[PDB]
């Protein structure tokens, strides 16, 4: 139909308690109506985040059994190095345990104090200039590649601040607003030409780059018949490097990396490792983990894997939408946001409608959701890769639909004291 | 709807090729239109058997990392013995590498030459005492697996009390893809047999699937646990033999359980007389551990309700579309009626094999032609491996083929004759 | 010195209790001075058998994570078939769950009732054609396992050519803990037998251990690879049966290999006639993968030289201290002469059992009383599990006991009678 | 004897290539005589560092199979939290992926610019005052607990800078100089009293705290009969918290943690996580890794495990020492340093004697060592936990002894261009 069956079989499961409502209420009480303080063993479906809770393949698990734990010269590192080179086309790679990690070196490495960094990604040394196209900012409405950079604004910045004062342009693919919005291959190539004209560097935040690639393949004219791998290799052809949190699109539970083409930039990058470590290593990334990341990255290239990933989120969004549930449109490639203000018009900001909606979803279904501030009150439903089925999406949708039909019953809360905050029903 | 979402999350996946129709046709041609000859790597969904392709949990995998491989006094053996004692309520257990190994140990311990054996599912003479309806495939009757008490009485009477080794009760019984045996039938058989001092041994291979049926259908058990039903089932038996490969959620193993102290000693000597030293009959410590853990997981109501209903979901969708299926749907398989499906073909024009071949080409699903005699195509479902979406791939494929039954060409031999036979279209 | 350091690093360990002498005595008492009755958790070093307690490599563990558990067309089966074809040079392979399962499949395929079988290691009549020295335990002669060609000729002659099923060659032969068979003996036996059209099947269980001996002792093989020796060994046979649990570095599995096309078909039908469907005879896909990988690892010269020399190291230290041992030392075990050790006791006062009991109390090492008849204590060594330091714990313990042989009290029964027997001091 | 056999069995191995000398020379050439540029697959024994290459138990590996990957409320985190609380007696724990990580928060958390930090551990905001006792600084000579803080110097600092200007006292146990030197329980308790008298905080660098505990148990009067666990719990009773790199003494490949008792300090610590992450998590530490760390920490408490750890290093040191090899005394608990200046008096600093010694050790034995600057030229031999045997220590010793006896042959090198530095033989 519109929704493809999973392009894999289950190799192993994680059993669940399957605690009833009365029990879920107790737990919810004890967590003080704060979903973020719920124990993992008490949740059926955990949609808190799409970061690090991916299900790995049996291939990745075989790879975890072959960790070459040398401090240096690890064969797992060559594996990863070769994979990134081949798929992303970047010369050098500096592995980190976190994306944040990769992000730090680059900044250190590429920003002189009082220089500018601009990007589509909405303060130390640098000033960030949000250069996204203005209807990126928008909700409800649809412009396909909402995260595209506004070339007039980029050109303008260049004009009035000088190319010399621009550290680099940072383009996130996909950009993480409204559940991840795509960037066109057309805009990536335009950006490369304008910037290159002024000797400006371009770094991508490649975290959900496979998600981006699917959007391109699916909706950008001329890419209909290209491989995800072909799209991925071309996207990166327009950047000087990238930073990646492998915990998202690499189908791993940990890892990140910093990539570049620049010899010099590279050299220096290793130095900073040395200054921060004393000895250059794998940024405290086990050999087994580099191996699993290398295998996961290639697995991410299967079209059926990413099509199914995106449409599962799509499916939840659709189901919610066609029942009248107040959701934020357009639906991203990795999360669905409930509109808490519309959901609970009866409660005011002061009675924490999102917080309270999150609590009810859990009491009714065994589903954990995250309260938001995206500044509208949204309850986020973020979906990890390969962990859940459509039947699991049905559990989530059905319960929210029934909640919605009784929205009036959702009671407000009071701070009987945040990720630490404890509350009580007013 | 009527069907529960999986009571588990996916911990790891097995990646699949997802080869297109064009390559499937070719592989089919190459396999000689014999699905038994297809390679595992070329199969999307493999419904050939429910035996041994079960997905283990992460707890089962943690057990696999801790096998105590001592030849004697293994911690794993103790865990397995405890577990079975507690849930089956059998005093003694003889681990084996296969169901079939436990059986032949029983047959060689409990039968005197020329003695009869009587049961619901098929030296020695085999007497079939299952009620007559067991034999009617189109008839939707509950607990079709029940033994005919009168047929028992007749056997008892004409041959006498010790001309009978024992009575063999298979739960569920493997005709029509697992038909249950009511507890009432089990309490009955015991009674009649214990009076004459006769022995009853159960084939516990799909005993949890049977338990689910009793709890779901046998007026009186609605509020009894799966563990409570199981425990009582075996209170009406002298022992059982179990193939772990089925309801224990493991890929290998079985065991022989008895209550009789003597028989146990005889049994044990018979292992020392086959091996040299008493063993765990070619069962690794890691395997006894995973099997112990799996028996326990098999007892969660939500697990088994989900298991049986996923099968029923497949059955219902076929049923409601007019696809001729065996009834009632069993606990682990759905059988298509190939004769009625392909009325245009002849036993001679091999309707089952051709049906099975077309199914594969159309969907990437492997089924095996069968007979239970009746000419069927068996869709056997492994535990915790597939989803509802996977059931749909299977269901939609068969329905489209059904809507063109007439287009299914017949086959001829172009050469046991089952597992190796090659065919060509007519 | 004379003994190589391990050709491997430790990837993971198995933790041990390290219980003191006082608690060991008690456990011994509780086990009734029967080491067979000790619990695995109470043992420091377990030298009961070399069968199945082998340590697998991380490559073998990566294989275990990738079992393709399809009932037919498993990728694992293909890997295993390739591997054996290539190294053993046998055309066909029938996987089995045990060595013993492969054997009985052979015996039931290659023997006609009343036929004799002849070999070096012990319906049907068993003729022992090994040279007479094989039988002298105190005699240090090389290649003690060789078949007496004249004894063969005599058997051939008095009973005639087809009154003989086949000739059974065990390499190494399991008397004196693994005595080798020279290639020359193997080329000879073939010759004589192929003339009369007679069949030779090898018991390849410890075939790599045999290869090491040939390469080390048989003038001519010094520069031939372990793989080259192995390959040629099996060029003199019709097939073999192998217990994977020994030289394949796995905890379970075996196989039947033949060259004969017909026999293979018969064999295969005999699995379909025991199972219903041709199987992998209760061998998981993960297991065929680990066994394939293990055969290959068994071929590294450094692995097997280390294996055999670690055993020899134990032998040398006993030897040089005056401890009465069986000679020459075999490829996988050292046997103490209990009669000579404990000259003060009588067959009646159970010298072996008491020796084995004292060893345990003193060192935390489990050995088993044996007979090969001669009354010994067998110290069997698993592959890649222990170190030289572990050999020392064993060696020093026995030497201290030796220096007080006289203090070893005799035992009596306070009750097969082997595996369950309980004793008390005299 | 003086050297205990390993208090464990091998569960799995990592196979090695076992490349010969001529091949090792080539590799050495290609690495440009820089051991730090050697591939892991080409090394037999890798003594580069004692950081992160520990062999985990089968218990830890079972624990890696049970990773609860929730972003929050992970059961693995409770596991670890409970273990640290029980063993170290600290209230709160903030897990990190690296020790360095833990180190960073504390600094941020506990140092006001221009405050002092003093410790036994030889510049941002703070001034470090080395307060070790002066014969800590020493080589050759022996004072048992060489890392003890000089109380007169601590008192003096307090006197002239003011208690208010001291951020905290940092005590590393063991201190990492000369391969790790111990601190007395007597000195830890003295420090707590003096500091506490002035309201000064004390933080320990607990990285090799189990190593420390052994030294105390072994050489500090009154601890002879205390448990390692009893010693460990008491050491921590004298500190406000600690930072730990679990990669050392926790027998893991990754992880660290920051511990404290202070409610407030704790609260704030979480905030910093939030400022650096956005959401409080496990400092980017997988659930499987926290689980493995929890189990490893407890395993570290086995006396026989740590005694054997320390004496293995001791054994190498001893063997080297009794042959006349120039080593740095006293021998630490985790490494042996070769004196390169004395080893190669024929080469000058300018011809990089350490660098060149490291290269020769590798060419001759297949052993990788690290060039040092500890400012004497030393070649470091650092030993990972549970990976190597005494036979492996013999390989290392024997080769260095023969090198030593030919020291004159070691040729100097020239920079034909550091951890990146390539050289050539002059």
């Amino acid at each position: 139909m519109n929704y493809p069956a999973e392009p894999f079989r289950i190799k192993s499961v994680e059993t669940v308690s399957m605690i009833p409502r009365d029990e879920r209420l107790k737990k919810m009480q004890e967590a003080g109506y704060n979903t973020f303080l719920l124990n993992s063993k008490d949740i059926y479906i955990d949609l808190l985040t799409d970061s690090g809770t991916n299900a790995m393949s049996d291939k990745q698990w075989a790879g975890m059994m072959m960790g070459d734990e040398a401090y240096a010269g690890s064969e797992n590192f060559y594996h990863l190095e070769r994979t990134v080179q081949e798929l992303f086309g970047f010369k050098h790679i500096v592995p980190t345990h976190q994306g944040r990690g990769a992000e730090n070196l680059l900044s250190q490495l590429a920003i002189k104090p009082g220089q500018y960094v601009a990007g589509n990604m909405y303060k130390n040394g640098a000033v960030f200039v949000d250069i996204v196209r203005d209807e990126a900012h928008d909700a409800g409405l649809n412009i396909a590649f909402k995260g595209d950079i506004d070339l007039k604004k980029l050109q303008k910045l260049i004009d009035e601040k000088g190319a010399e004062n621009i550290a680099y342009i940072c383009l996130a693919v996909t950009v993480n607003l409204a559940g991840g919005q795509p960037v066109s291959m057309a805009n990536m190539r335009a950006v490369r030409e304008l910037t290159a004209a002024h000797g400006i560097k371009v770094f991508y935040d490649a975290t959900r780059c496979v998600e981006n690639a699917y959007f391109i393949k699916e909706q950008e004219q001329g890419f209909e018949n290209k491989s995800i791998a072909e799209i991925v290799h071309e996207m990166f052809s327009y950047a000087d490097g990238c930073t990646m949190s492998g915990k998202k699109d690499c189908l791993v539970n940990i890892g990140g990396f910093l990539c570049m083409n620049d010899d010099e930039m590279f050299s220096s990058a290793k130095e900073l490792v040395v200054v921060y470590e004393g000895m250059p290593s794998y940024g405290g990334l086990a050999g087994r983990d580099m191996e699993a990341m290398a295998i996961g990255l290639r697995e991410a290239m299967q079209y059926e894997y990413i099509e199914h990933r995106v449409k599962q989120v799509r499916y939840l969004g659709d189901k919610l939408k066609a029942a009248g549930v107040p959701i934020v449109e357009p639906v991203g490639g990795h999360a669905v946001f409930l509109d808490a203000r519309r959901f609970c018009e009866h409660l005011t900001q002061d009675e924490f409608p999102a917080q309270s909606l999150a609590a009810s979803i859990y009491v009714e279904t065994g589903v954990r959701s995250m309260e938001r501030g995206i500044k509208l009150e949204t309850v986020r439903l973020t979906i990890p890769r390969r962990v859940y089925t459509y039947a699991h999406m049905d559990v989530v949708a059905d319960g929210i639909i029934k909640l919605y039909q009784h929205k009036e019953d959702i009671r407000g809360l009071k701070f009987i004291y945040f990720f630490t905050a404890r509350f009580d029903y007013i």
